[PDB]
C-alpha cells in the first residue's frame, strides 16, 4: 500500500488527528486507568487481526464520503473487509455459485444495465458481486464454505445488461468474539449490519464504483453499525408467483 | 488493565473520538490510497510492538494534562514507556547503579526534600528514579545493560530529604527503526526528546506524582516529540569545582 501524500500533507493530517483525540481526552477527563485499558485494547485489536474489520466498520464510511464528493454516478458505499479479487467470470444471465444449503433460501433475481451519465448502455462492463449467506458467513472467511460461494464477476452483455440470481441476503452480525465486539458490548451498541449485496461495477474508460444494496424495511437499515447505508441504495424487490424476489437496479458510471 | 467506565461514558467518548477522526478525513479529503496506507501502518505498529511507544509519545501528555487539573503539588509529566516497578531500594544519600562506562560521564548530584502542600517534610517518602544513559539506552530495553542501570528507589530520610548522584542525562532519540519512526520521517518531524530524568515520588497518605525533570538550555526542550516538557520542570544545575553538576529540587505531594 502506497500513497503520494507529501510530508506537508501528512504533518497537517497528523496534527489535527492527534489534536482531535487529545481534545476528546480533555473534554471527557479520560483517566489513567482508562488510558491503560485503551492501550491494551489497541494491542488486542492487532493481535486479534481485527484492524481491517475495525477500520472498515468505524472509519471507511468517511473515506467513501470523500470519494462521493467527486462523483455524479450511482452512489458508492464502503468495500468492507470481505472483497476478493478475480472471482470467476459468469455470463450476463447467471446464478452465483452456491451450496445445496443455499438453494433452500428464497431466490433474488437482480437485473439491470450498466450505463454512462447520459444513460447510454456500456459494453465490456463487469459486475463483481459478493455477499453473506443466510448463516451470516462470507466465503473465504469461514473454512466450511466453497471459496467462491456467493461470489462472481458477471460479464454484462453488449448493451451492459445483466440478470443475476442469488439468494436473498439476510442481516449480518459482525464478529463479536474479539476486541471489536468488546468495544461494541462495552457501550451497549449493536453489532449488526442490515442485509446487503456488495458490488464493484466497472467498464472500459469509466471510474469503477464500489457499492452496496440493501432491502426496503430490512432490520438494521436505520442503525447499521458501519454507518454505510444510504437511502439511494435501498432495493424494493417484488415477489413473483414463483415465490422469487425480483428487482432491477441500473448502475451509472463516471468517466475515468 | 481495568477501568470503571460506564457504557454511557464509553459511548460518548467513542462517538466524539470517531466523529473527530471522521471529521479529519472529511476536512483533508483523505483518499482511498491514504486509507490503505493508514490501515497497514496500524497493523505494522502492533506487529512492531510499538503501541506503548506510540501512545506514550503522542497521546499520554493529554492524559496527564487531565490528571494535572486535579493537582496542586509539583507538576507531573508523562510516565513514558520505560518505567519498571520494584527497582532496588537505596539510602537517602546514594548513587544510582551504573557501569564503568557511565562513570566517564559528568555526575549530576540531585538534592531536595519531599513535602506536603504547606511545605512540611515527609517521612516514609520514596523517590523512584530512572533515565537513559549517554548512549541513549534504558536498562531492560537494551540487552547489554545491567537490569537496574540508572534505576533505583531512593528512601528519603525522616525529614523527606535525599541526595542522589547519577550521570547527567543527554537527549533521547526515540526508536526510529519502526512504524513510529516512519510516521515521524514521513512528515519531516524530529524523533527527539530533551535530556530528562523520570521520577515517581510517593509517601504515606499522599497521592504519588509521576514526573520528569529537564535541563536549562538543553537541546529539544522547545520541540519535545512527546509534548511532555513543562517550564516548571526545567532544572538549572550549577557546576562545582569538582566539575560535578549540582541541583536541588523539592517535591510537593497532594493528599491521597
Ligand atoms: C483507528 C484507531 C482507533 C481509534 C480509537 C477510537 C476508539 C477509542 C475507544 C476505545 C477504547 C477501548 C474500549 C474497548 C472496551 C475494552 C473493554 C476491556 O477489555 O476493559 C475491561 C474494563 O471494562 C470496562 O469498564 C470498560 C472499559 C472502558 C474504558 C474506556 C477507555 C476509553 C478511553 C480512551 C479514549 C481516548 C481516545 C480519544 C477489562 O475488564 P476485565
Ligand atoms: C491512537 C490510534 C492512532 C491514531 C492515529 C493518528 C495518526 C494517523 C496518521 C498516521 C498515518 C500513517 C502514516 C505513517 C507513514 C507510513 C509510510 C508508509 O509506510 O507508506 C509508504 C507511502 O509513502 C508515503 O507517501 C507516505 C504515506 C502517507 C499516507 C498518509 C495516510 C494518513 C491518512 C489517514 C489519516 C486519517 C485519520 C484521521 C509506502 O511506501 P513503500
Ligand atoms: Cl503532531
Ligand atoms: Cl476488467
Ligand atoms: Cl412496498
Ligand atoms: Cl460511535
Ligand atoms: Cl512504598
Ligand atoms: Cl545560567
Ligand atoms: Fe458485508
Ligand atoms: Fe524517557
Ligand atoms: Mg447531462
Ligand atoms: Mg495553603
Amino acid at each position: 500500500a502506497t500513497a503520494d501524500t507529501s510530508p506537508e500533507r501528512l504533518a497537517a493530517i497528523a496534527k489535527d488527528a492527534l489534536g482531535a483525540l487529545n481534545d476528546v481526552i480533555l473534554k471527557h477527563g479520560v483517566t489513567y486507568p482508562e488510558y491503560r485499558v485503551f492501550k491494551q485494547w489497541l494491542i488486542d485489536v492487532g493481535e486479534g487481526g481485527e484492524w481491517p474489520l475495525f477500520l472498515d466498520v468505524f472509519i471507511e464510511h468517511s473515506v467513501e464520503e470523500v470519494l462521493a464528493r467527486s462523483r455524479k454516478g450511482t452512489m458508492g458505499s464502503i468495500e468492507g473487509p470481505y472483497y476478493i479479487e478475480n472471482s470467476p467470470e459468469l455470463p450476463s444471465k447467471c446464478t452465483l455459485p452456491m451450496r445445496e444449503e443455499d438453494e433452500k433460501i428464497t431466490p433474488l433475481v437482480f437485473s439491470g444495465q450498466v450505463t454512462d451519465l447520459d444513460g447510454n448502455g456500456l459494453a465490456g462492463a463487469k459486475v463483481e458481486l459478493w455477499h453473506a449467506d443466510n448463516d451470516g458467513y462470507y466465503s473465504q472467511f469461514a473454512p466450511h464454505l466453497p471459496e467462491w460461494n456467493l461470489r462472481g464477476t458477471i460479464i454484462a452483455d453488449e448493451e451492459g445488461r445483466y440478470e443475476i440470481t442469488t439468494i436473498q441476503p439476510a442481516p449480518y452480525q459482525i464478529p463479536t468474539d474479539g476486541p471489536t465486539g468488546q468495544f461494541i458490548e462495552a457501550q451497549n451498541g449493536h453489532p449488526w449490519r442490515p442485509a446487503h449485496l456488495h458490488l464493484i461495477v466497472s467498464a472500459p474508460g469509466k471510474e469503477s464504483v464500489t457499492t452496496q444494496l440493501y432491502f426496503k424495511g430490512g432490520e438494521w437499515i436505520d442503525s447499521d453499525v458501519a454507518s454505510a447505508t444510504k437511502p439511494e441504495l435501498i432495493l424494493d424487490p417484488k415477489t413473483g408467483d414463483d415465490g422469487k424476489n425480483y428487482v432491477t437496479y441500473n448502475f451509472v458510471l463516471d468517466p475515468a
